[PDB]
């Protein structure tokens, strides 16, 4: 995993440790975070580590994703033309990175458009009260059951086009509001199906949400099992 310090040229800044777009091996484009878990997991749709600098100042080394974060892809000109095919497939291949992680007994923790980085040709990757589940949020109870309830918030970014959760809404409002069984209402244009299933992500007892494999496999059969009749309207 080690690599020298003359390989990786930083080209770009991207955030800010600090986030870069460079070259490694002046062949490769990666992205560069500045001065474990991800040499174990390996999946098409978790960002993948390619390399390590590991004595201070430490460089680590991914795949680069050219559209940066879903949320900022979603709320850029991109926004406007996808529909929910697009977007149903998206969630599909979040729901299928999560999947890996759920069967290597990992949780997330912080899912949430966010953290969801995105390529060409829509490939997207696994890489906060209103995206956290009650049990995390109150008892600090974190499973992959939390990141269930996380994933229906992603969701409704998805249908809403990144738009924040429970919009009005400040925190402790949020948080009293869905103790008492309060749910965000279906997206505008968005099927009750999907809105459906938002609501089994969002279910009180975390053992009653559906598995990513679950959540996965009903996404991949959206268009022929769930809306074979499926019309793209103005936005969705």
């Amino acid at each position: 995993w080690e690599i020298p310090r003359e390989s990786l040229r930083l080209e770009v800044k991207l955030g800010q440790g600090e986030v870069w777009m460079g070259t490694w091996n002046g062949t490769t484009r990666v992205a560069i975070k500045t001065l474990q878990v991800m040499k174990k997991l390996r999946h098409e749709k978790l960002v993948q580590l390619y390399a390590v600098v590991s004595e201070e100042p430490i460089y680590i080394v991914t795949e680069y994703m050219s559209k940066g974060s879903l949320l900022d892809f979603l709320k850029g000109e991109m926004g406007k033309y996808l529909r929910l095919p697009q977007l149903v497939d998206m969630a599909a291949q979040i729901a299928s990175g999560m999947a890996y992680v759920e069967r290597m007994n990992y949780v997330h923790r912080d899912l949430r458009a966010a953290n969801i980085l995105v390529g060409e040709n829509l490939v997207c990757k696994v890489a906060p009260i209103k995206w956290t589940a009650p049990e995390a949020a109150l008892y600090g109870r974190f499973t992959i059951k939390s990141d269930v309830w996380s994933f229906g918030i992603l969701l409704t970014e998805l249908t809403t086009k990144g738009r924040v959760p429970y919009p009005g809404m400040v925190n402790r409002e949020v948080l009293d509001q869905v103790e008492r069984g309060y749910r965000m209402p279906c997206p505008p244009e968005c099927p009750e199906s999907l809105h459906d299933l938002m609501c089994q992500c969002w279910r009180k007892d975390p053992e009653e949400r559906p598995t990513f494999e679950y959540l996965q496999a009903f996404l991949e059969d959206y268009f022929t099992s769930t809306e074979p009749q499926y019309q793209p309207g103005e936005n969705l």
